[PDB]
């Protein structure tokens, strides 16, 4: 899994039937020390991640193992909203509670 | 998934027998800002996307989960035609 | 999938029993609009693609969905020999 | 598989229900020489790796094949804590 | 599949139980002409390759389709020892 931040959304009305009601978030990947990277993913989200939240994203067939994900032609999903990130025992980031 | 633009097609008469009737689009992947990359994918299309339309592309086994996709040796598929893309707060794209 | 040209062959006499009868082609990926890159793949082929032909290559578990691919440890296969590629209006490639 | 070192942790309380109990480690990938890359992965750990230890990480569907991994939406997992790594007639690392 | 050269080994005693007896090789990916790249993989080896031998590596779920690979959380395996590699119209490698 990669760490990313939620930074937008995609909407579509013409799409595979199996994607009805699927929320598509745009994610910007986060690098060392939380660098905003010039790289992005569009991902399904069944967890309920808000704008600017740090998340874990899973890619490949992992995405189909989200809740009700089985028949969906998705290759990226949000799987967790990040509460904390630590490095070498120091908190680097933490979430509003 | 990645955001891409439909910019071509591919056709083939000598191919795996399971690929009959599968339509292939050439796609160009979006970079950052709203600028496109010189990086392309050929993808199955069952959604019916046309030139210049923006799409979501899924890669790997996800591609086998398009309509009638079971057991087809494909690793890339258009899964949606995009109407809007927002980023940070503003509207980066609108059909 | 990616577009590549067939450019060679690999052979092996010590290998997994699961690769019995598998022909290996070396493929060179097409890059920068229509120029060939210094990036290669080794791929299975049942369709009969020859030197210099253009092909669609599928990677990952898609490769095991070629005819007789089931349960072989292969992660790349030629799935189609390319007749035509069209970018926007014009062609670009035609066999 | 890739070689990485354990450099931190991630926690989460809003997540997929299938991920209850999953320990998430932050891993830094090994680059050239024994230099590490500014490139990180967050991986499940059933083996019980700690800070500064070297591990093998498997990605993709492999990760679901760790003990109890089945049907968890994870795409990276620690699968071994490394004792040694050699390159040629010598040792790059020993615990 | 990628062409790689065997350039070391990894050992581990604390590891997923399904990886008992698995031999791990460190491999370096081949690049431009004969040049080997500054990128590497660790791969399960059930075929028996030695130092400096050239090998085909299969990655992702292919790796679980080696003999008895089925429940192993591995994403890379040596599937063959290369005897020959031919590219365009010259021999690049011949053991
Ligand atoms: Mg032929």
């Amino acid at each position: 899994m990669k760490i990313a931040r939620v930074c937008g959304t995609v909407t579509s009305t013409q799409k595979e039937d199996t994607l009805t009601g699927v929320k598509f978030l745009v994610l910007q990947y986060l690098g060392e020390d939380g660098e905003f990277l010039p790289d992005y993913e569009v991902a399904a989200d069944t967890v309920g991640a808000g704008q600017d939240e740090w998340v874990l994203v899973s890619r490949g067939s992992a995405a189909r193992h989200i809740i009700n994900g089985t028949d969906k032609p998705i290759d990226a999903a949000v799987v967790a909203i990040i509460d904390t990130v630590s490095r070498d025992n120091y908190l680097l980031y933490s979430k509003r509670t």
